[PDB]
């Protein structure tokens, strides 16, 4: 439950992604990358893919 590890997305970070997820480092499958803007600096880079406007 902190912000450390985050590594989930249905695609690649280039530039055809599908959705978020989330994976930290102790307890993989928290909330979401992508389409998850609630955080702006860990995730809004794997969001880089989503607009987080779904």
């Amino acid at each position: 439950a902190v912000a450390e590890s985050v590594i989930g997305k249905r695609v690649g970070d280039d530039g055809k992604t599908i959705e978020y997820l989330v994976k930290w480092t102790d307890m993989s499958d928290a909330t979401w990358e992508p389409q998850d803007n609630v955080d702006s600096t860990l995730v809004l880079l794997y969001q880089q893919q989503q607009p987080m406007n779904e």
